[PDB]
């Protein structure tokens, strides 16, 4: 029997539902005690960090429970006087780079059947051109009727789908993972047996552990992707074909004795790919800072040969330097590509691009970390990204995000670990390939209510520019967007009209479904741009910020840094509520059912 202590795992299923890159997961569980005593069990899984949980129902024999979502201050004040800290008591916990553990425990009665469902929801984001979907597959036990079931419909259409299974043998993947897609619609089907789920013959332990991965990406052969619904909007923009630009790109590495050993080791490991897989026409140089800073050449040099030997020789060569200037070594690496302004014009048509590598805070020169701030934003005055990699968790990673969000970029967390090699060259891949600059989305303003970011630095290949909005009344019709840009020596320009046509042939398709994950998309794009621009502005526009992102958070019934949500009719040793809340980016209590709390 796959019961266990009398407790088997009746059914555990997992829906996604994607629509126009709008992600729609529903994790449900249902778990029979045919004990005539009462007994523990668990809900336990694994969730993005990226996505937001919207709603969460368990259902003990009819007995219904809800979480109520609120304003995170009001869900917590239950801790206050409590001998728990939230952070301890939450259901949800980070777990991983890219997961968070949502995890209950509950005592249920005998002869009980209680079902446990879990939504949240996410915009996927595309890298490597592909979007991924990763579900982790962890049941403790055998299931009778296990499913993943990932429904996509993409009105460009899909152009490829895959599904991986790592913890399968070859073999039984092929025969257990269904896969399809024609046109718009794409399906992935995953049914194992018991039989299918045991990982020997005549042995009770269940082989599925691991993560189920569904990868796709839509048709890009039509440049303008402008799908409108219910005066909301959502505007993709990703022009494929497109000549890859030459880039001029300063690396500043981080060599403080911190650094010794393998962070040293696997930070010069990927320069040395980095520097072996730049094409002829880029140019470049290298910046190390400790206490003091030091330039390999002092100036953009052309991806040469002999350069590149040269600099693969430097880059295996260098030793480490004690403390950490940061800002000699920013301001170092910001003079050298404004170089291009005056000295250098001939690469002045190039994308630049300046990366930065620490795994601590300055400790040399000046360490005021505003003045760092203001020091780098008014090097760089907006000609070109930064990308900031904290490696390790010495780092002020928020320190970091403000530089680069200051600087038109974006920071990136490297985990020490084994594979920290291929985490640097993962986030380079990223930016590697520049095909445009200064791409500015403009939508009629008489017609546009609210906006997301419709200003972009730079566009790559591999990845793509998503904006998304509210529009006026009665303006839907109507509705366009201009896309300008520039390449390399050319200029860019499209326009893109609603096919109202096909919205209402789309609509059909995919039914009213549509329309509100296309709101639903906004209601997520424009709350994560809330939660980043709040961190780089002043303590009054902080707290507007922070009221807009909790009552769009509430509006649309996400748990997110500013919301928690309750569940009412539960408690613990202490009487407290189980609470779900989204962890941040810096001892398992079980509940009982109780139906009555002290009165106010
Ligand atoms: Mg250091």
């Amino acid at each position: 029997d796959t019961a266990v202590d009398g407790v088997f795992i009746r059914s555990l299923k997992v829906n996604c539902k994607v629509t126009s890159r709008f992600a729609h997961y529903v994790v449900t569980s249902q778990v029979v005690n045919t004990a005539n005593e009462a007994r523990e069990v668990a809900f336990d899984l694994e969730i993005p960090k990226t996505a937001f949980i919207s709603d969460f129902a368990v259902t003990a024999d009819g007995n219904a429970f809800i979480g109520d979502i609120k304003d995170k201050v009001t869900a917590w004040k239950q801790y206050r006087k409590a001998a728990i800290s939230g952070e301890n008591a939450g259901l949800v916990r980070a777990s991983g780079r890219t997961m968070e553990q949502f995890t209950i425990h509950l005592t249920v009665n005998p002869q009980s059947k209680v079902t446990f469902q879990l939504t949240y929801e996410e915009v996927l984001k595309r890298n490597h051109m592909q979007y991924e979907i990763v579900i982790k597959v962890k049941p403790k036990q055998l299931v009778h009727h296990f499913e993943i079931d990932v429904d996509i419909f993409e009105p460009q259409g899909i152009s490829k789908l895959d599904a991986q299974a790592s913890f399968l043998p070859k073999e039984l993947a092929a025969q257990t993972i269904k896969k399809s897609f024609s046109g718009k619609k794409g399906h992935v089907l995953f049914r194992p047996t018991v039989s299918q789920q045991q990982s020997c013959p005549t042995c009770s332990t269940s082989l599925l552990n691991g993560h189920f991965k569904v990868t796709y990406d839509v048709s890009r052969d039509k440049i303008c992707d402008l799908l409108v619904a219910n005066n909301h909007f959502a505007h993709f923009f990703a022009p494929q074909n497109l000549t890859n630009m030459n880039k001029n790109v300063v690396f500043v590495i981080d060599i403080s004795g911190s650094m010794r050993g393998q962070k040293v080791k696997q930070t010069k490991e990927a320069l040395l790919k980095i520097l072996g897989d730049m094409q002829p026409g880029d140019y470049f140089d290298l910046v190390l800072f400790g206490t003091r800073v030091q330039s390999w050449k002092g100036s953009l040099v052309q991806a040469s040969e002999a350069n590149l030997q040269a600099a693969q020789d430097f880059v295996r060569g260098f030793s480490l330097d004690e403390a950490t200037n940061l800002n000699g070594g920013l301001l170092r690496g910001i003079e050298i590509l404004n170089q291009v302004q005056e000295s250098l014009p001939e690469l002045s048509n190039h994308a630049s691009i300046l990366i930065m590598l620490t795994d601590g805070d300055p400790t040399e020169g000046v360490t005021d970390r505003s003045q760092i701030l203001k020091n780098v934003r008014n090097a760089i005055r907006g000609r070109f990204p930064l990308y900031n990699l904290g490696f390790g968790h010495n780092v002020d990673f928020n320190f970091l995000e403000v530089m680069s969000m200051e600087n038109n970029g974006r920071a990136q967390r490297i985990y020490e670990d084994h594979d920290a090699t291929q985490q640097l060259q993962g986030f380079y891949s990223q930016v590697a390939k520049p095909l445009l600059v200064d791409v500015d989305l403009q939508y009629p303003q008489d017609a546009v209510l609210a906006l997301t970011q419709n200003h972009h630095k730079q566009y790559y290949e591999g990845s793509e520019i998503v904006v998304a909005g509210r529009i006026a009344d009665n303006k839907q019709s109507s509705f366009k967007a201009d896309v300008q840009a520039h390449g390399e020596g050319q200029e860019f320009s499209i326009t893109c009209l609603v096919d109202e046509e096909e919205m209402k042939k789309l609509l059909r398709e995919r039914g009213h479904m549509l329309e509100n994950h296309v709101e639903r998309l906004w209601a997520y794009l424009t709350i994560q741009e809330l939660l980043a621009k709040r961190m780089k502005v002043d303590r009054e526009e902080r707290a507007n910020l922070s009221s807009q992102a909790l009552q769009m958070s509430l509006d649309y019934g996400f748990v997110t840094p500013l919301t928690s949500m309750s569940i009412r009719g539960m408690a613990d040793q202490d009487g407290l509520k189980p609470t779900i809340d989204k962890p941040s980016e810096d001892p398992r209590r079980t509940f009982v059912l109780s139906a009555l709390q002290p009165s106010p």
